[PDB]
């Protein structure tokens, strides 16, 4: 629906696509506990920065779906319809955060720089000189996908079919294409995993595979399987809006953009900036009241479904100040764009190491880049959970 009073900003609906940031401060200010009847089913939205941040670390607000259901039909039913962490609850979301750390490591991340800085470079030397290109597709898109690819250890012949199938699912619409898209890197995947087996490397997947703790327990094909496609799901789409929001924000405002090419080692504090001031995970994802919980004197029931906005909140002047305003020399404290609690984004280093090397090498390269269409002619994807462009249009300029 829409907002009320004073005067009304459109929700998940019309113009709140191509800006919806006066509906955030909207929210935030006159109604920041809302039930949200949406395409999927009766949501809650919280977007005062306070609330969201409480609610990540509340364990009444569950990832286990089966607190909608009644109390005697949750022992028939799976606590996940996958094996993944971020739709599991303690204790068992802790043994596998704990065992895919001891493969999906800080260090891991951080030795991917040269590799990461090579696809960068590989798809900016495959831009055009002159004339008009879609920065989306040809570049913004790539770079996460085939820096997936490294981590996982795919194969260079299949790399563009792997990039092709999970691009399917980051586009907008089509659902039977995003079905069976889903089904091919399934498969592919867990055809991967046993080819690793019997023939390892020092990639990941391979990694994960040999992984003990001190009492000696492991990761079975199920779980494997599903840390792959989660890493894919969690990092790909994420990424290439950091990228395409971030770059944005550069473009449309000049004086920052200035900053940064007159001074390129602020790229990290930028990165920083970009995920505050235009959050690609609008939304976190879905989160189940096993309780009554209370938010600014309203009470979510037990049995609900309830969405924390993380791009409402970091624009919060409870806890940023002046926070409409794009400053990349800031220091983002608390930022919860990677969320907060137990399920921290656990990709997190990896996505700020992609982000300024993205950002970074495009602006060094193209310094007279700039958008070849209007604010207002961009369009973005209609879809909960992402804040993201479909299409940016730039022009490389010459030199
Ligand atoms: C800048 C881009 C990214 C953003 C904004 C982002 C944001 C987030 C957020 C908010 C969560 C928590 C979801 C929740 O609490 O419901 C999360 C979880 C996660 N992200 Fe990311 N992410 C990004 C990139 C990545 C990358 C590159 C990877 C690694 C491939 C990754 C892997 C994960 C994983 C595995 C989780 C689940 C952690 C857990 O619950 O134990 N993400 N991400």
């Amino acid at each position: 629906l829409t907002t009320t009073g004073t005067e009304q900003h459109d929700l998940f609906s019309g113009t709140f696509w191509q800006n919806p940031h006066p509906a955030y401060a909207a929210l935030r200010a006159e109604d920041p506990v809302r039930k949200l009847a949406l395409p999927d089913g009766p949501v809650w939205l919280l977007t005062r920065y306070a609330d969201v941040r409480e609610a990540f670390v509340d364990p009444r607000l569950s990832k286990d779906w089966r607190h909608t259901l009644p109390e005697d039909q949750r022992a028939d039913m799976p606590a996940t319809p996958t094996p993944m962490m971020i739709l599991m609850d303690p204790p068992d979301h802790t043994r596998l955060r704990k065992l895919v750390g001891r493969s999906f490591t800080v260090r891991r991340m951080n030795e991917l720089e040269p590799r990461i800085t090579e696809i960068a470079d590989g798809l900016l030397a495959g831009l055009p000189t002159d004339g008009p290109v879609d920065l989306m597709r040809e570049y913004a898109f790539q770079i996460p996908v085939q820096v997936i690819c490294e981590l996982l250890g795919v194969p260079a012949e299949d790399r563009d079919d792997f990039s092709a199938w999970s691009s399917v699912l980051v586009d907008d619409s089509p659902a039977d294409d995003k079905n069976a898209a889903m089904g091919k890197l399934h498969g592919y995947l867990s055809d991967l995993l046993e080819r690793k087996r019997t023939e390892p490397d020092d990639a990941l997947l391979s990694s994960l595979l040999a992984v003990s703790d001190e009492d000696g327990d492991r990761l079975s094909q199920e779980e494997l399987v599903a840390m792959a496609m989660l890493l894919l799901i969690a990092g790909h789409e994420t990424t290439v809006n950091l990228i395409g929001n971030g770059v944005l924000a550069l473009l449309t405002h000049p004086d920052q953009r200035k900053l940064l090419a007159e001074d390129p080692s602020l790229i990290s504090s930028a990165v920083e900036e970009f995920l505050r001031f235009d959050s690609p995970v609008s939304q976190a994802p879905i989160r189940f009241t096993a309780e009554d919980v209370t938010y600014s004197g309203v009470t979510i029931p037990a049995g609900e479904m309830v969405m924390l906005g993380l791009a409402a909140a970091n624009r919060d002047a409870d806890w940023m100040p002046e926070p409409d305003r794009l400053d990349i020399t800031r220091d983002a404290s608390g930022g919860v764009f990677f969320g907060h609690g137990i399920h921290f984004c656990m990709g997190a280093q990896l996505a700020r190491l992609e982000g300024r090397v993205a950002i970074g090498r495009l602006f060094a390269d193209r310094p007279e880049l700039a958008l070849a269409v209007g604010l207002d002619e961009l369009v973005y994807r209609e879809s909960t959970l992402v804040r993201g462009l479909s299409r940016m249009p730039v022009t490389m300029g010459p030199r």
